[PDB]
C-alpha cells in the first residue's frame, strides 16, 4: 500500500487498541500496525523525494519504523500474556514517535 493507506493503518488500529476489550483484539491490531509499519518503511514520503535514496535522512526515516515495530513487538508480550491493560498503555508509548518522525518528515 502507498504511505498515506499505512499511516491509516496505524492510526485506526491505535484507535481500535484503545477500545479494546481484551488482550487478544490488542494483539490483532497491533499486529495489523506492525505490517503497515514495515510497508511504510518501503516509501519515500514526499518531503525526502528530492534527497539520494541512501541519504542519512532516508536511513534515519526507515530506522523511525524499526523502532515503532519495536515498540509493538514489547506490547504484543504484554497482549499474549493477557495483560490488557498493560499492553493498552504499552501502544500509547507509540505516539510520541508517530509525532517525533511527524515533526521531522511530515
Ligand atoms: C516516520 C518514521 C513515521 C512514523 C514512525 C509515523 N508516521 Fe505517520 N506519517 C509519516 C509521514 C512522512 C507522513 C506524511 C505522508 C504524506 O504523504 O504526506 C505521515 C502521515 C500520517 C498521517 C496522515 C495521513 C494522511 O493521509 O494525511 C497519519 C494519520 C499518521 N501519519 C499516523 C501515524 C501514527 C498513528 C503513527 C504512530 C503509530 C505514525 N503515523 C508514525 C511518517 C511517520
Ligand atoms: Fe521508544
Amino acid at each position: 500500500a502507498d504511505l498515506e493507506d499505512n499511516m491509516e493503518t496505524l492510526n485506526d488500529n491505535l484507535k481500535v487498541i484503545e477500545k479494546a476489550d481484551n488482550a487478544a483484539q490488542v494483539k490483532d491490531a497491533l499486529t495489523k500496525m506492525r505490517a503497515a509499519a514495515l510497508d511504510a518503511q518501503k516509501a519515500t514520503p514526499p518531503k525526502l523525494e528530492d534527497k539520494s535514496p541512501d541519504s542519512p535522512e532516508m536511513w534515519d526515516f526507515r530506522h523511525g519504523f524499526d523502532h515503532l515495530v519495536y515498540h509493538i513487538d514489547d506490547a504484543l508480550k504484554l497482549a499474549n500474556e493477557g495483560k490488557v491493560k498493560e499492553a493498552q498503555a504499552a501502544a500509547e508509548q507509540l505516539k510520541c514517535h508517530c509525532n517525533a518522525c511527524h515533526q521531522k518528515y511530515r
